[PDB]
């Protein structure tokens, strides 16, 4: 009897290995490194926050058991969520229209919605922009659902399309799911502005479509509050919404997988019917929610003092991006780089696109040892004040 | 525009849920909780091990990062998983012939396997006991993988039908995959004997079936190695394997979702095709397992201190449950038990079925305050010297 797996064909290599093997393997000082995922500080590391350090204090001081949660995970980390996503007070909140599982990670998240669509109603298609994050596709066909993509970036001139966007969106028809980053689109950092999102809104309610916030970096961009301004237009206008929300990197807690899946419908009923069938999707993966992650982030929260030091630690992370932001502009200017870089500092967030072509980039690793993605994305997080000229440099360069 | 999430139909009621909440709602003080699936203490607690609690220490003082680890988790955690389970100095180990991924919880390891067939192999279908863990036919179903059921556990006789089951599975197929518990069999703890290990182990060489290891328990029935036996006598045997390991009940860290999903093929080859696939996989789903909890095992098992301390209060729990069945079984008769329980020592781990009816167990919860699941299943666990005398005085008093 021949193997199961004897004709198995090998995935395809992964590129965000390949390139990072070359990193550790290259000798070279002064290497920089713009194609990492993830927040880093000024000294090129990605500690643990400290108010994170205190809670897990406090569960080690405190906690008397591992028992099993719900399959929808720590009910308190579900309130906290929902009065993130939408205010304290929202009459989302108030008319008992949400319901919240705790998930492991925006991913898991992201995968319980898909199972739960595929399984449960009639949505056969999914809708996400033009560029996206890379995992979106997979998540989605995994669970049966075909993936379209809509117009959102102009990538010649370092914009969000939006008369493109609407327009490409009219193939979107009721009963699809059209999914939107909630702020910091990953990978462009291009946003919509509280009109195109109202807009964006208003459009839904007309087509009916159902829309998915993936909302991520909640407090990279402008604000805790002013991050979430976008979901909460869809919150006002739309009565069915899903929210993907992720605590990995507002609280640098990437590994411990700590996430949210947010049903809203048009009443109680409809919420609570609909999430039993939520809880049978979890059930059939991976049950539980791990339960650190998550009761890190109540205890924060559910604590004045702990969250005081949070918030701080957020704002000292979203601020040193938009200053490698601005810094990463005028440098390029001083440096004389033949052409305008001002669209990075309209864009929310660790992640633009540099609208370097793949040879540029293959030069700059090559010749100058500044790394970035095939697709030219940068993470201005790679960025230092004590890096930049170099890197700046590098690229005038190879322009 | 109607909604999407309107025509939604309910799901149906859960069970376990049911009984759970039944129970938190009885005020009578005598009440005995026999249903629930975690193991308890003398005093009815689910404590935080004492080496859990130091290895969490341990990361609180030392860890400096959360950033992402690869899809397959924690390296330390996949090798000590991989000596637990095919014993230190294994040739399987050896022929680099095994992969192991770090999943959240042996459920997220069998849904991961479940994907990964589905999707990179021939396998239609998955063979479980009759009876089995609940969970098993939702898992594989939403990988849309036939379930079909062997015969397992003679319950007017209280015995592995070994003849049954041996015959039941001349049904399944080359190809096939066939689903065993590694030891303490979950709801009947009633497990093959070695020579019955390996005689399956040579059925399944020569039907060429794959068979799965669901292994939760190891250290809950004779011994951590002893427990290992019958997995030992499938690798030592079958090229091919896929065990989906647990840590939420030998380390009662249940709600850090701590397990994983191990492949073992011919050669080191074939199952790193095999792997990258499985990897896939995981990236569609949550994509990163979370740390905490495999972090803690790592650290426990790493050290020789630290696992003496876990080896020792883990003897505590496996030897707590074997007093348990052996006062049970006396306690019956002593109270006048109108037939024999002596089935009870016999079977390992924390659940056997009592035989009693869904009449007794009804009776048992509203008269007595004593809960157990409908079909009978009881968790030894439950007991103690304490409750024993009025419980078992229940019983006799609905046989």
């Amino acid at each position: 009897h021949v193997g199961t797996f004897e004709n198995i064909t090998a995935a395809p290599a992964d590129p965000i290995l390949g390139l990072a093997d070359l990193f550790r393997a290259d000798e070279r000082p002064g290497k920089v490194d713009l194609g990492v995922g993830v927040y880093k500080d000024e000294t090129g590391k990605t500690p643990v926050m400290t108010s994170v350090k205190k809670a897990e204090q406090y569960l080690l001081e405190n906690e008397t058991t591992k028992t099993y949660l719900g399959l929808d995970g720590l009910p308190e980390f579900g309130r906290c969520t929902q009065e993130l996503l939408f205010g304290k007070g929202s009459a989302l909140i108030n008319d008992k229209r949400a319901r919240t599982a705790q998930t492991p990670g925006g991913s898991g998240a992201l995968r319980v919605a898909a199972d739960f669509l595929a399984k449960n109603t009639s949505v056969k298609r999914v809708w996400v922009s033009n560029p996206t994050w890379p995992n979106h596709k997979a998540i989605f066909n995994s669970a049966g659902l075909e993936v379209r993509e809509y117009a959102y970036y102009d990538a010649e001139n370092h914009t969000l399309d939006f008369d493109a966007l609407i327009n490409s969106l009219n193939e979107a028809q009721a009963g699809d799911v059209v999914l939107f980053h909630g702020c910091c689109h990953n990978p462009t950092g291009a946003d919509p502005t509280l009109e195109q999102w109202q807009t964006l809104a208003q459009l839904s309610v007309e087509k009916g479509w159902l829309p998915l916030i993936d909302i991520a970096y909640q407090g990279f961009g402008r604000g805790l509050e002013e991050d979430a301004e976008g979901l909460r237009a869809f919150a006002a206008m739309h009565k069915e919404l899903i929210v993907a929300s992720s605590c990995s990197k507002n609280f640098s807690l990437y590994n411990e997988r700590v996430g949210a899946c947010t049903l809203v419908a048009a009443d109680s009923e409809t919420v609570d019917r609909a999430f039993g069938q939520m809880k049978a999707a979890i059930r059939a993966n991976y049950s539980n929610p791990p339960a650190h992650g998550a009761s890190v982030v109540a205890t924060i929260l559910s604590n004045d003092a702990l969250r005081a030091i949070w918030e701080q630690e957020l704002t000292d992370m979203r601020q040193r991006i938009q200053r490698m932001r601005q810094l990463f502009v005028n440098t390029l200017q001083e440096k004389g780089a033949n052409r305008d870089f001002s669209f990075i500092i309209k864009q929310n967030g660790m992640f633009s696109f540099s609208g370097l072509t793949k040879e540029q980039v293959l030069r700059l690793r090559e010749e100058f040892g500044v790394y970035a993605v095939a697709s030219g994305r940068i993470n201005v997080a790679g960025m230092t004040p004590d890096n930049m000229a170099p890197l700046c440099e590098a690229i005038v360069a190879v322009l």
